């Protein structure tokens, strides 16, 4: 399948060489699987989602995305339009409030609620968690990402955009799980992303264009939005059954575009992820 005058993201990562503008993908587009939007919220009345997002858990006293980010990110994984996934399923998590804010321990309780939930879904070919959030170093976070990842889910999460190395942040530091740092469409490091050793895959992160609240679109930057591309792209490759939540990580460095990035730091991977459809 292919879709024209796609998001410069989408066209990225379907491809070897930036400047491209069609998103090349396997028809099956995330069919069977499911993406856990760990954000803000997701307007699951966004027509671009298609009926196939729905909040299941909120931690304040509205489930509704008051802000946007977190319609943003659930677009990129899996809107029509702007996703990597055009037909995975989306599950929205809650736990930051309409500032984009939230408490270290309702995070952690919303993780360990996606590692719960999960077993109350039909997701027969895998369960993906994108989390686009994080602060300082906290141990209890890192542990509460891990244990997500340990129990079958495939966990990616935002570097950061302090312009720093990412071990001395939240749940950015944490080795298990799939830490994601931005480019920007010249295949620059994103001004903002932050790198480091606990990196393993950049993704578009620069002016990506996705949905909004009240039924509109956007473009905005950060680790954050590099986060769902690739946490799109491991549901997409898991439908494909090319990996599994376990390994989807490592498949995705494996098969990462190597060696394209600029401005990467000594010490930081060079790997763009990529999803090598060979139509």
């Amino acid at each position: 399948a292919a879709q024209t005058n796609a998001p410069w993201g989408l066209a990225r990562i379907s491809s070897t060489s930036p400047g491209t503008s069609t998103y090349y993908y396997d028809e099956s587009a995330g069919q069977g699987s499911c993406v856990y939007v760990i954000d803000t919220g997701i307007e699951a009345s966004h027509p671009e989602f298609e009926g196939r997002a729905q909040m299941v858990k909120t931690y304040y006293y509205s489930s509704r995305d008051g802000n946007g980010h977190g319609t943003h990110c659930a677009g990129t994984v899996g809107s029509r339009t702007y996703g990597v996934a055009k037909k995975t399923q989306l599950f929205g998590v809650k736990v930051l409030d309409d500032n984009g804010s939230g408490q270290y321990s309702t995070i952690i309780a919303g993780m360990d609620f996606v590692a719960s939930d999960k077993n109350n879904r039909n997701c027969p070919k895998g369960v993906v968690a994108s989390l686009s959030l994080g602060g300082g170093y906290s141990s209890s976070v890192n542990s509460a990402a891990a244990r997500l990842q340990s129990s079958g889910v495939m966990v990616a999460v935002a570097a950061g955009n302090n312009n720093a190395d990412a071990r001395n942040y939240s749940p950015a530091s944490e080795p298990s799980v799939c830490t994601v740092g931005a480019s920007d469409r010249y295949d620059r490091r994103s001004s903002f992303s932050n790198y480091g050793s606990v990196l393993d895959i950049f993704g578009p992160g620069t002016d990506i264009l996705s949905t909004w609240i009240g039924g509109s679109t956007r473009s905005i930057s950060g680790t954050s939005m590099a986060t769902p591309h690739v946490a799109g792209l491991a549901a997409y490759l898991m439908t494909l059954g090319k990996t599994t939540a376990a390994s989807a990580c490592r498949y995705i460095a494996d098969t990462a575009n190597k060696g394209d990035l600029s401005n990467i730091p000594f010490g930081t991977v060079n790997l763009l992820a990529y999803n090598n459809y060979q139509a």
